[PDB]
């Protein structure tokens, strides 16, 4: 049962969405898991709970759009079931911004593949729907927590008590 | 080694929290599915996808706040993974009203059951919380898809095409 | 055939809301049978009156949200006979005060029998409701009745004339 | 009463049953609006609608006390019987029922009219005349509007019939 | 003898108010002492001293809420004498939350017990009043002094004496 | 041990300030059982009781003042029990006045034995903080409680039931 929208895509470029769709829904999960970390009274630190939360939504807002990319081009979703992150407790801020790190590095690695595919299958509008709304968001995101890690090393986090503290209130803020 | 905000917080109640939390996700979940079932070209009913994606975020929504209340009381959160939903295709827009009447009373019972452990453990603060923020809601989204059901069923869908079409139109996308 | 909304529901329940309805109604008619005594050229209370009109609209609000309550539930309105107040002449304001504050203690009454009723067959759905929109109402208009029953007594109504029309001005004018 | 003039006795007391009946007629829309705001009927501008005629019948019956009050009559209540029914079946036979009800309102109306000619009470005619008499007319006729197009329609036997209904002509 | 606004007020319970409302009472001379702490000149913090003279005004209003459900009930108030707090002197602003969350938590027991009373007596409304106003509050009081004890724990007060002043400007003011 | 903001400021002087703030405090808490008294179902009069409401948060304000000096002058606050009030039921409206009428005169006597402290002990500061924001306001209320007295006298309070009800409409129902 081909769908009628269905122009010059591919099986495998479908099941790739699919997949992707399930990534970007596990990272947002993980993203949720630190943001009620911080939340905790034993942590306590509000500007990074708030900070994860909205990259939460940011990533459901992502899988969003995938679902809908699929439905464009006459694809159909299957969903699989979310995992699990890999650990609840989150160590430190530093520790839950390296794992975001290694996270949209990882989820950057996904796309960098599914756009290989589309260049491999001859899809060039499944390249220009990853390349304006997703690489470009990617490497942005790497760059922030590339920033956060690094200050938070210096300031001489988690060691030092006032370092994740004073970049709480000054860099996330509000 | 108990947290320092913890007073009258029972560890059977921290642990029915936890599975409540992941039913709340799970919710969100199907509802997601549902919505996306009705964006597709084959179905292509708006205001279906609009319904059940607001309602997708609003059970996403009631399972942050019962994080908040786990924090709150001094408990611990251990997440669980989010299983799928039972089925891809939701067939047509009554079936998928259905499913979410029976998924909505599924978690109405748990909360029920989640009362009733709260009553037992004496935990007047956790019985109100159920009883203000979910509860009352329940009640209201089950009446809501009852009504919805009986409307669709009723004008003769899914045999009937042009009722879902109009359900769409008049019910979902005004008043 | 039970309805499809119907959950942890049970039929005393359901049958004690009916009853809880029709006493509501009868609270309606009965201040509504005391507002059109001070409208009698031979009263002249305008304000007491308007006061009592006001309460009669409240309890056909309080009668109409258990309609809707009732349907919420998957439970079956059946009404029935509302009665005629005890009596048609209320006398004079003081005495008004006082078969309004003994109706709302009765009222109050069945409403503290229905949560009991609801305690016992683990409705907290329907203790909730009780709580929040009706015995909080009761005790704030019993309190507010008590309230002007007391000035009106030591006044010198209703033997004082000039009690109960300073009454109806500076305490129901307002 | 230092109020009352030309005001006859039977006049008095056939305010006093149209009072009733016209707090019965507000009850029984109470009971069809209650209705349609069931699950397994789900028709929300259908209550809508009964619930506005439920609080106008009411306010009809209120303006009737004040009128008893005016010329020195003194009101006594009755018991307001219940509706006829409980389950109004459907939209078309709720709307049939109402027409049947503002018929018989509008009777004892005519008939107490007539009482009011009887006995030269011109006041009490023109009340009538100018408050209610005029509005029942325009309620048959609102109601006989309504009857019609659902029974041109299709209803209750066609499903979107009674559905459209709500949305079209009750929602507005 | 009885009030004629009574109706299912057991004696015990109107005697349980009475005993609240004076806790209420202290805590709110018990924010008012650590409110002081802070404005003398050798400690010297201004935002840790409005924050506890608005806990303080806090626990004015919760009093005076439960004098009015005394007498919404028919019950009468019989007041006694709020005592002082158990210490002038607070140490630090980490020892004055630490101390702030202890006496959050006791008052919370004692309304913990209050319901219960109130849920053997069969008092559905003295149980929704305690339930809407003072266990959301106290939760949430409980929830925000932690909040506050380990921030500053982590911080390093009150040895690192810049942590406190950091504290006060940052998330107190 | 010592204050660095210290500076012509006497110990006598500074545990005066304590008894006071334990007094304003205790005016207070009196002011607070009177306007609890008026709010009963059996009394019943409100703007009596809004009254005496206000009087109570402005006898606080005056012991936080007290406090604020305190810290001025490099004084140590040391708090005391405040007193329960010496009646529960207050009978009614005139005797209210009149013990409110008597208290505000003691605590203005506290005040006049505190200035004259602070004038032997050569404190002119002191001298002037009392004289600008208590003094003056004593003055006020005690005349202000006296004019309540006399009217409430004169209209025939507690006998006449109307003079209490209609003085509380009009004199005490104006805010
Ligand atoms: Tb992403
Ligand atoms: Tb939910
Ligand atoms: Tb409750
Ligand atoms: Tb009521
Ligand atoms: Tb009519
Ligand atoms: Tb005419
Ligand atoms: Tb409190
Ligand atoms: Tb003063």
């Amino acid at each position: 049962s081909p769908s009628q929208v269905r122009q010059n895509y591919h099986q495998d470029a479908e099941a790739a969405i699919n997949r992707q769709i399930n990534l970007e829904l596990y990272a947002s999960y993980v993203y949720l898991s630190m943001s009620c970390y911080f939340d905790r009274d034993d942590v306590a630190l509000k500007n990074f709970a708030k900070y994860f939360l909205h990259q939460s939504h940011e990533e459901r807002e992502h899988a969003e759009k995938l679902m809908k990319l699929q439905n464009q081009r006459g694809g159909r979703i299957f969903l699989q079931d979310i995992k699990k992150p890999d650990r609840d407790d989150w160590e430190s801020g530093l520790n839950a911004m390296e794992c975001a790190l290694h996270l949209e590095k990882s989820v950057n690695q996904s796309l960098l593949e599914l756009h290989k595919l589309a260049t491999d299958k001859n899809d060039p509008h499944l390249c220009d729907f990853i390349e304006t709304y997703y690489l470009s968001e990617q490497v942005k995101s790497i760059k922030e927590l590339g920033d956060h890690v690094t200050n938070l090393r210096k300031m001489g986090a988690p060691e030092a008590g006032m370092a994740e503290y004073l970049f709480d209130k000054h860099t996330l803020g509000g």
